[PDB]
């Protein structure tokens, strides 16, 4: 039977245990023999796991490149071993091709955008000035760079809209909590927060509690994933909107393991939907929602 | 309270009256006064029906264009009447711009690519040449036209795969029945049928039937639309493939008619899930069904 | 000075070669550095083309894509590495936006149209069934598809005239000639041809010739391209009806190739005129053809 | 034989004097008999006309409405009599239709859209304010609001160039000439003057002149016509910029009234194609223009 290596980030999110989840169990039911990377959110170790996959004779690899840059060596030699490669979730920045045959993840440009026009479109009538703090994704990631565009273009067209301050955080919590505070601490008026992953959200949620006022009601926030407690804090009001990313790769990774092996093709792009959710929607969307997102996954859709 | 005009095809397939259904309740429950004419399949009384909403001083205008072609007149005096247009499943092929403001409906080409690549999947190993036979839509709709684009490419790197026969059935049972009649004459042998909605393959259903073979088993069938009738035969193993089309745009298409009516900004395409089923999937996805139709055209993607 | 890259499909049809020709002293002449591939008809060979065009650097690339399907992922490159595209002649069918800057072609709906509605104003007393065979494009490129669709409406209004016999020929003389045997031996009585491009028509003229009967009154023949030898035969009278298509896009791509380059804006689509001949009408047209074309061309409009 | 009358607007105009030789003589050759009637630019001297052609039985009727509003009883009284009705050069604003059988004329929005273009497009790097001018048309003819629409679209996105006047002005030498000398009166900083008509521009142009300086080089001046003087004037450099509108409708307008009289069928809407011209241009595009305008006109194109 088949035998996949797949090179995780690492677990520095909801969402990515969520993913490693899928894939660990998506691989136990397809009867796929999985063997299992992490690399603790650097590349190094990811580009080891890869090596170790080549030189294991896996029959497919696939993974999730942490940042976009610098995999051109190891993917030209998984190219030259034989071994087709599936991108997952996250993109890579190369220039030579039939180095992979398909890419499985989210448009994280429209996430930002929606979350962008979401903001817009709540304050389409302020009189002055509304204020935006960023919370931003590990730098370098395909999500933080596409949600940053994204987000940008959303809120392009409403000008009393524009963010005062936005750094990095490793889409963590710690790192929103932290960052959060930094923000708390130089920016003044601060009335909306986009968190490029809503465990940012959480975190900077933690900070604005401390300082004594209520995430929710006085400084808004807005966050990408749909995370189990992500999803919980805006049913709670303590969000405000939050758009859907899906983790639950692990079956259509499985479908696609099996059809490039194989040598049946596949199409080049595979994009994974998403919806967004305000209070109501939250509360609505939350039971049973490991079943209505795997049925979310059955309708992703084709780029050829 | 906002008032929109609705100009419906006709009721050829339980596709079409599904989506009316999903139209007429999603008016009623968005609080949305309509007043919605059924041309019969003719495209001058759904002109007429225009014309007439321009006479009403509807605030918003929606229809279905039952073919691409010669809509000109009417499209240009709803624009100079003041009046958003909304077109919803059907294209039109218009040589004015800005003369509807968004577009919601099927990625039909990749419906027909879905099911000729299916075909090409199940055949991969056919010892010799394997015989396509095409039931074809109204000829003139978006639809048909694009389903027969896709499904042609679907098959077109598999050269044992040949479509012998393929003719218009008005998407219709009857429709399919009388062509599949006519296919057991004409065409000696039939591998496949490809169904270009899932009620023409239902009346060819009845055909292979009468004629003393076993639909699914004999000669297979291939369907696009996933209606109540079309799940039901896949289920019960008399097809073999159906490719989703998702009927119910009545709620979101009553959120772009308030925005437009509004104002608002709305993106200029939007395209609703689709996902596909073999048999098993097929008794799976029965049980809770409208309420996971629903559930997937809140998960639909826009083009900006 | 400015270097453009040119993907051209292939030589199948002397539409194509004109075009090329007006494509290389285009740029000769308004001082353009072009390289130029010949793909041979094969999608691949343009594909990879325009991977070396992004490879060297070019500054603005364009192409004619052989079908509509398939770009999705060199198209996404073109953009990433900030290389502005201009489609010319043939339309892809993309899932993605602004990927392109412009594109610069003719309307194949209305060519076929304007042909299938000659055929309907000959036989309009036509006393019993009149026999159209069709000879078809390339399986996949624009041009086919929608000259198809608009011949199918340019008839469909004289329940008289029936396409009995429809199959593709590859835009080239032999395929036309092939094709019609094939139609001469199948179909018994066969009262008009409609070639999609008039290449095939001049084999199927052949093929009619050697069949013993006399193409143009005993066969009629109805095609679109306007080339020169297509023009000959209908002033020979052995064509009955050409629309013309017009190749001369080298000039107005030059003028858009620089405006995008220097960012300029340009308009969304650039449609070149198109007209009509009868025998007659093709003998006055014949004496300054290239002249005469290129004046057509600057009666160019823009839709934006 | 066939008996067509037509209801011209007047001889105002340099183009209608052209229009006029292309009825009356595209009616002699056609072997039409032609009952033609000069409104003398006056709405109800049209309307009586159109009543008499009625009141003699006329197989055909077709006409150029000098202004938009005030048609609809005549249009109706025609539409009772039994009279066909082909609308040429200028639109009508009716509200019930089947009124008329086709509109023939130029898209004059774009007319003005290229010439705005063009004016932003010289001006893009003007450091400060660019003052323009308009000479606008008979108000309430479809060309003059229109191409006032048009034109204000294409300088619309540079903001240096603003309009500082702009009045009617009867689409004449001497309204141009007239109006031209209050704009000189009034408006002390004028950089370029937009004549809806190239008559208009002619006027304006000898009220500069006898200002003491220069058309052409201190004013710039761009007009809509592409007439015989308007050419010359440009060929010269008096103009800067003229954009063609093309009035040689007759033999179209003969085979259009004949198809409409036999019941033959017509599309809805035909658009004659135009060019623009800089000075080299113009005083190429001159020796044998009839010729060329004719050749233009038979690359009209349908609005289906
Ligand atoms: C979409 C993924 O790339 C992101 O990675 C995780 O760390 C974040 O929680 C997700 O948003
Ligand atoms: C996609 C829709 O336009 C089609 O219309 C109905 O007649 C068919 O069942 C659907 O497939
Ligand atoms: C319109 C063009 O794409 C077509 O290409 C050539 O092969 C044919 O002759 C033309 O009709
Ligand atoms: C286009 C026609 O409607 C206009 O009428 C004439 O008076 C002007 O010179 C033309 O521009
Ligand atoms: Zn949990
Ligand atoms: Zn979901
Ligand atoms: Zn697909
Ligand atoms: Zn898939
Ligand atoms: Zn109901
Ligand atoms: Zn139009
Ligand atoms: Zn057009
Ligand atoms: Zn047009
Ligand atoms: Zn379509
Ligand atoms: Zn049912
Ligand atoms: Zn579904
Ligand atoms: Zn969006
Ligand atoms: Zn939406
Ligand atoms: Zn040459
Ligand atoms: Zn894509
Ligand atoms: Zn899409
Ligand atoms: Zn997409
Ligand atoms: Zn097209
Ligand atoms: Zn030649
Ligand atoms: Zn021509
Ligand atoms: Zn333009
Ligand atoms: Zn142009
Ligand atoms: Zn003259
Ligand atoms: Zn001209
Ligand atoms: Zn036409
Ligand atoms: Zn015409």
């Amino acid at each position: 039977a088949l035998t996949l290596g797949f090179a995780q980030v690492g677990a520095e999110s909801g969402w990515r245990t969520a993913n490693t989840e899928s894939i660990k169990s998506a691989a136990e039911e397809a009867g796929v023999n999985l063997k299992f990377a992490d690399a603790n959110g650097e590349q190094e170790k990811q580009i080891s796991a890869i090596r170790s996959f080549i030189q294991q004779g896996v029959d497919v690899i696939a993974f999730s490149p942490v940042v976009r840059t610098g995999w051109d060596a190891v993917l030209q030699e998984t190219k030259n071993a034989g071994i087709p490669v599936i991108l997952t979730d996250r993109a890579v920045d190369t220039q030579d091709t039939d180095v992979y045959k398909t890419f499985i993840g989210a448009d994280f440009i429209e996430e930002g955008r929606r979350a962008g026009q979401w903001v817009a479109d709540q304050y389409a009538s302020a009189t002055g000035p509304v204020n935006i703090v960023q919370l931003e994704g590990t730098t370098g990631a395909d999500p933080a760079i596409d949600r940053k565009t994204g987000f940008a273009e959303g809120i392009s067209k409403n000008p009393n809209l524009k963010i005062v301050a936005s750094q990095t955080g490793d889409f963590t919590r710690s790192g929103g909590k932290q960052v959060m505070e930094a923000f708390l601490k130089s920016t003044p008026q601060i009335d909306v927060v986009f968190a490029q992953n809503d465990d940012m959200g959480l975190g900077a949620m933690e900070a604005i509690e401390a300082a004594g006022k209520k995430p929710g009601t006085d400084i808004k926030i807005v966050a990408v994933d749909a995370t189990h407690d992500g999803m919980q804090a805006l049913a709670d009001g303590k969000f405000n909107y939050i758009v859907e990313c899906n983790p639950l790769l692990g079956p259509e990774l499985m479908d696609l393991a099996k059809k490039v092996a194989a040598g049946e093709p596949v199409p080049e792009r595979v994009v994974t939907p998403d919806e967004a959710f305000d209070q109501a929607q939250a509360k609505a969307a939350l039971p049973n929602r490991q079943y209505k997102l795997a049925a979310a996954l059955e309708h992703h859709h084709h780029h050829h």
